[PDB]
């Protein structure tokens, strides 16, 4: 039938006080948020960090989606981007964008991956460089001049140029931008080497994520391997995770536990150590991300 939205994973509304600096902050969370996989985090509501990407020469080619695709067996700007979004979106369900309620895309999404009767085919502005037009923070980099309304947001621990990125090992990386549309996803992964992963929306539609808790990642692998094509069984992990599509109602049925959220601009979602996950935008949007290490 019908897609059953997973339970809400948790969300934090941290006080000037707790939102000092994020790793102590997720450190104190970490009981509650490590069994949950994901959590959302809403910053104090002064906390308005200005957009600084060079928005007249951002241009890049997303990479086309389709969403049936495992059933089944241009170059924008920013401004171009966000008209084809729009045009893509109302003209799906008839109304315009901010009508569409999230539950009616969450159904129609999770319909349109097993259809195989209709092809929807979308595009996502997926791992764009921040060093090609800069991060979406401001950034004391000397290629754009900062106003002294935007210093506290350059050298805030919650922009996710100033996240701790290096790990401690015997031998003695920078965010990475998406431009969402309607049905652009990411499938189920975690992170290289089990990593942290934080991520932000600067502005847009909401978008929906959904987690998985580290203790059930075994089991969540299994039930991949044992509902993926038989000629992508076999692939390695890395390999594997390119097209690890699967219902959250599936997960869900064999005893996985899944939580669910909707990330609206201005927040941020954290995924724990080795925490399942994955989503799908809700239409026009813009993220950034980092993996970081504590
Ligand atoms: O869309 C998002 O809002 C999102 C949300 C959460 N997580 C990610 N993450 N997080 C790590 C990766 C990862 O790529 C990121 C770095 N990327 C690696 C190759 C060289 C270029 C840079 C990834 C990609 C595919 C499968 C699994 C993980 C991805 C990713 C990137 C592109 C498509 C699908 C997933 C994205
Ligand atoms: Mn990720």
């Amino acid at each position: 039938a019908e897609f059953v939205p997973p339970p809400e994973c948790p969300v934090f509304e941290p006080s000037w006080e707790e939102f000092t600096d994020p790793l102590s902050f997720i450190g104190r969370i970490r009981p509650l948020a490590e069994k949950t996989g994901i959590c959302k985090i809403r910053p104090p509501k002064d906390w308005q960090p200005p957009f600084a990407c060079e928005v007249k020469s951002f241009r890049f080619t997303p990479r086309v989606q389709r969403l049936n695709e495992l059933e089944a067996m241009r170059e924008y700007t920013l401004q171009s981007f966000g008209e084809m979004a729009d045009n893509f979106k109302s003209d799906y369900f008839n109304m315009p964008v901010h009508m569409v309620p999230t539950e009616l895309v969450e159904k129609e999404f999770w319909r349109l991956v097993s259809s195989i009767e209709e092809d929807v085919i979308v595009e996502y502005g997926a791992d764009i460089s921040s060093k090609d037009f800069g991060s979406g923070f401001p950034v004391k980099d000397g290629r754009r001049k900062i106003l002294p309304e935007e210093e506290e947001y350059a050298l805030s621990g919650w922009n996710l140029n100033n996240m701790p990125v290096l790990e401690q090992s015997v031998l003695a990386k920078v965010p990475w931008l998406y431009v969402g549309m309607c049905f652009s996803s990411f499938c189920w992964h975690i992170e290289d080497h089990w990593s942290y992963s934080i991520n932000y929306l600067h502005w847009g539609e909401p978008k929906t994520w959904y987690g998985v808790p580290s203790h059930a990642a075994e089991q969540l692998e299994e039930v991949m391997r044992e509902l993926a094509p038989e000629l992508f069984e076999s692939q390695p992990d890395l390999l594997h995770q390119l097209v690890t599509i699967m219902n959250p109602n599936v997960l869900m049925e064999h005893g996985v536990p899944v939580y669910r959220t909707n990330q609206c601009a201005g927040e941020f979602v954290v995924t724990f150590p080795r925490a399942y996950h994955s989503g799908f935008n809700q239409g026009y949007n813009f993220a950034e991300a980092v993996n970081f290490c504590t």
